């Protein structure tokens, strides 16, 4: 039938929306598979750490997460 | 033992200012050969659709046809 | 059960709204389909689908209850 | 030895771009000045520097947007 998932797809994208499936594990009182689909806007920002360690990049990164939102409420 | 938890404040400052936080290690180095992370931050979902089926893509394709028909509304 | 009547009284309790919208244009097997919005956070949105208006908008009132057990 | 700040400029030139950088007010936990730089890329990519002059800071930040810009 016809592709929803797809068009879904095109028409997000080309408003500038990002989709998000998540697969719910409880099911309706009925029996059925429940699943909801999330529209994005487009991310805020994309903040880059470095370090010595996996951990390091990560809270140095989170570092400068924290100071972009101080500056940029 | 100390020094300043920086996950844990970005944490609480992204949640008042309702901001989602996603940690995304990188597989590159750095020149001088130093791990690399990208801390991406985006908003709460503008909507999230509902869809249920008889099987999990059934769930998935109704799902997106609900989403198709809440863009019309917004668009 | 009558769930719209449901749906109403929780959202008058957790103090959200609900808005229904009778989709003018009907579903591919031409059915009457209708969409309910929840001003939760963030906001939540249900389908419904029948052969009347009314039936389309107790099936997205069923659907959004569903919703609001799944986000607790 | 290298100029990281004037490297960044050009290629924000090239690939149409901006390029802020802001002097943080507040030094870091160990007492090293601080600075943002902002890359009006889609999405916006943001590399922090550090260091013991807020001019070493800002070289640090556009040497990291360097490595940032690798990567994206």
């Amino acid at each position: 039938g016809i592709d929803y998932i797809k068009l879904l797809g095109e028409i997000a994208t080309e408003n500038q929306f990002e989709v998000t499936y998540v697969d719910i594990e409880e099911k309706t009182f009925s029996g059925q598979f429940q699943c909801l689909v999330q529209l994005s806007t487009l991310p805020v920002g994309v903040c880059h750490g470095s370090g010595p360690t996996a951990a390091d990049a990560q809270r140095h990164a989170a570092q400068n997460a924290l100071e972009y939102l101080k500056i940029m409420t």
